[PDB]
């Protein structure tokens, strides 16, 4: 399993950077100074690579959400904790969001890509739901459609990470952060 | 211009429906029933192929956006009608999707992409914009920042086309239509 981890790791992160179609199993290889042999004993078909990159996702997602909003007993906190781990900042949460972006196109495609898009998608979804729910029982947030509310901040999460990922002239991660806050504010809270 | 307009109109098509890096020179070729050095000869790159792709697709919408909106002299249907032009309808439309998914993807690795997608999506941002200045002129529209409005409703956008794209379980052109002119009536309309 270490070897595996490590090339699990490895091919995620060149999928995010240099995107899934540009990177063949030798620049895995290489990466590692191991033979394309090996990186087959693990990963049959370079499909399985990009799956198991969104599986990578999907995990990294769900673990970081688990650790950092179970504990936040205020559901205002706690929504707005959750757009921040969402935001594509430098490093891995850039990384993820590239990830993310070639999956939603794959997904246009592939319907195993697609099924599991919509597997992850729709637990990400259902977090924000919640996340609303809880905060109208709470007093705290506004008796609106919980599901038309986290289809549209989910809409706009994604649609405002696109402009940062792409460089929409006076898009940063702090706009988007300011953005999101404004709505929840203004469309959420109560 | 004829062949070049044909071979064009192909390969755009093809990336739409396989995939940029899915498509060869001798795919484009086989479908016009054509050489590899003839695509070569009006295409000197792979890389400028996706580039008059994304070029093709700018005209594509402006194109569409003159002929059906400076007619419209109310600014509240003209908003719907606009709004109504992005959908991503079977055929083109979805096809028009598919290439701006792949974009955004190259956008986040080429320069040139970049560019010129950052282009086309401000003058996207734009009309969008002036339509809402349009709107508050006329008294239809609420006086909030229209760059911000605009900000939001193209985010808006372009996160509930992923999830039409992408087979959201329950989302359909029709719900996507649905939230966008929701949105428009309770949060722009006065």
């Amino acid at each position: 399993s270490e070897a595996r981890r490590r090339i699990l790791e490895t091919a995620w992160r060149l999928i995010a950077r240099r995107g899934y179609h540009n990177v063949r199993i030798h620049d895995i290889a290489s990466e590692l100074g191991t033979s394309n042999a090996t990186i087959h004993y693990h990963f049959p078909s370079k499909k399985d690579i990009l799956l198991e990159a969104l599986r990578r996702n999907v995990k990294l997602a769900f673990d970081r959400q688990v650790a950092e909003l179970h504990t936040i007993a205020d559901a205002r906190e706690r929504l707005v904790r959750l757009v921040e781990l969402q935001l594509p900042t430098p490093g891995l949460l850039r990384d993820e969001w590239s990830v993310w972006l070639q999956v939603w196109t794959e997904s246009t495609l592939n319907p195993k890509i697609r099924d599991l898009y919509n597997d992850a998608y729709d637990r990400w979804y259902q977090t924000i739901a919640m996340t609303i729910r809880t905060g109208q029982k709470q007093g705290v947030f506004r008796d609106q459609d919980a599901d038309e509310l986290a289809t549209r901040l989910s809409a706009l999460i994604d649609g405002l990470g696109i402009q940062v990922l792409t460089g929409k002239r006076g898009c940063s991660v702090d706009h988007m952060r300011q953005h999101l806050n404004d709505f929840i504010e203004h469309n959420i809270v109560e």
